[PDB]
């Protein structure tokens, strides 16, 4: 169980970019978003024999999804999607593929130098988060 020996540990937000516009395309409302934006997310990332385990804990909100790789799971996202999420892993980064309503999204999970970062697409539009170790 060693497929996700890089992302595991606490991670705290450094830098987001394009965020907002990147929830606008997905359909997230408006105070969900400003929310959203506002936050300052601690991620902790843990591994339990094949089940991986992304948490993301807000001052309002947590979310936790629990999964094993390559295998299709319901997530409930924070702005109230019900989704299809399939998370492989590819090149050493953990690519997570949302499915619902005849649309998709892909969250991406890669490191980059001592980083962790999330990068988010919904038809082309683009978001870049960057975190440290917490
Ligand atoms: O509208 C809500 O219910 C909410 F709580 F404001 C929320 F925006 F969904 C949220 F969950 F807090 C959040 F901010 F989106 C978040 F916590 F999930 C996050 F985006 F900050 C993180 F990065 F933690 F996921
Ligand atoms: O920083 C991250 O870990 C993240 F994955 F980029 C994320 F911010 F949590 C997110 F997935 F983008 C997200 F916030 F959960 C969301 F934007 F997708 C959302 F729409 F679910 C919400 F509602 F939280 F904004």
């Amino acid at each position: 169980g060693h497929m996700c020996d890089a992302f595991v540990g606490t991670w705290k937000l450094v830098s987001s970019e394009n965020f907002d516009d990147y929830m606008k395309e997905v359909g997230v409302g408006f105070a969900t978003r400003k929310v959203a934006g506002m936050a300052k997310p601690n991620m902790i990332i843990s591994v339990n024999g094949d089940v991986i385990t992304i948490k993301s804990e807000s001052t309002f909100k947590n979310t936790e999804i629990s999964f094993i790789l390559g295998q299709e799971f319901d997530e409930v996202t924070a702005d109230d999607r019900k989704v299809k999420s399939t998370i492989t892993l590819d090149g050493g980064v953990l690519v997570h593929v949302q499915k619902w309503d005849g649309k998709s999204t892909t969250i991406k999970r890669k490191r980059e130098d001592d980083k962790l970062v999330v990068e988010c697409v919904m038809k082309g539009v683009t978001s870049t988060r960057v975190y440290e170790r917490a």
